[PDB]
């Protein structure tokens, strides 16, 4: 298990920085009114990127910083969420989600690092774990919430957005317990590498099929 998370790890490092410089290299496909959002998505993959070169080194040093892994978060799952809001939300509404949204998404990997760097199986282990659940579960059904009412292409591409936010980030609390369900601290490295990919690579993607909705294609 310890090969396999070192070679993810490498694996995922280019494959961060692979997001970042495509999704840059597509933004010329879609209206400039609407290059935000994929250089917003560029962005994340490359903040991801740089603290992936920091884990993977991390991991192969044998003394590992899950620290580097949570910072990321930390910085990217806020950003993520401006342009998830964009399509729905403009002025006061707008800025409102963006704030309480990012709140809460501080809340929840705090209290997932306070666990996290616990006793496996404590108290405060499972304190952190039940908090950030909660808070998981409150952002989860707020972007439930969002865009009840769209249309057409554009409620599609939507939902399709919604749908790998709401299915691809179980992977983060699951690989949280893989260490209370077996001998399994390198299949939580795993879980997370595979979902940080699968989830910012993905959400940049979806980000840039919303642009090029939005642009009138096809
Ligand atoms: C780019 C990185 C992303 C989108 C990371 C998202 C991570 C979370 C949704 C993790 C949440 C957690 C729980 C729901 C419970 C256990 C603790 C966390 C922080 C792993
Ligand atoms: C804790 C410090 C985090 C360090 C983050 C470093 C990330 C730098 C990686 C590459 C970013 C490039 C993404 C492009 C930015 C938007 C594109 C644009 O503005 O035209
Ligand atoms: C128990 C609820 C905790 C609420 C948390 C409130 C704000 C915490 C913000 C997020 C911290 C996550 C990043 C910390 C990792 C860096 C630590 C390190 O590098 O050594
Ligand atoms: C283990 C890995 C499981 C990954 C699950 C990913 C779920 C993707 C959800 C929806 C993606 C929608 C793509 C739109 C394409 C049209
Ligand atoms: C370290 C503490 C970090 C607290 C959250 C920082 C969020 C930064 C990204 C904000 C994006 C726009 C809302
Ligand atoms: C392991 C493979 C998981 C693939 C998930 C893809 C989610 C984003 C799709 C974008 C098109």
């Amino acid at each position: 298990m310890e090969e396999l998370t070192y070679r993810l790890f490498m694996v995922a490092t280019v494959g961060m920085l692979a997001g970042t410089v495509f999704l840059l290299a597509s933004s010329r496909e879609v209206k400039p009114e609407h290059r935000r959002g994929v250089y917003i998505s560029a962005l994340v993959c490359g903040i991801a990127w740089y603290h992936y070169q920091k884990m993977g080194a991390s991991w192969e040093s044998g003394s590992y910083d899950t620290g580097l892994r949570y910072v990321d978060w930390v910085l990217t799952v806020p950003l993520m969420f401006v342009e998830v809001l964009a399509v729905t939300r403009k002025g006061a509404a707008y800025n409102e989600a963006v704030r309480n949204w990012g709140i809460a998404a501080t809340v929840m990997i705090g209290a997932g690092y306070y666990g996290e760097t616990s006793a496996a199986g404590s108290n405060e282990y499972w304190t952190g774990f039940v908090i950030a659940m909660a808070t998981y579960v409150w952002l989860m059904r707020n972007l439930q919430a969002e865009g009840e009412g769209l249309k057409g292409d554009q409620a599609v591409a939507f939902e399709n957005i919604k749908n790998l936010i709401l299915v691809g980030w179980i992977i983060y609390p699951l690989g949280y317990i893989a260490p209370v369900v077996g001998d399994f601290d390198a299949i939580r490295e795993v879980l997370y590498t595979i979902a940080d990919i699968i989830n910012k690579v993905g959400l940049g993607v979806l980000v840039l099929q919303m642009a090029r909705v939005q642009s009138g294609e096809k």
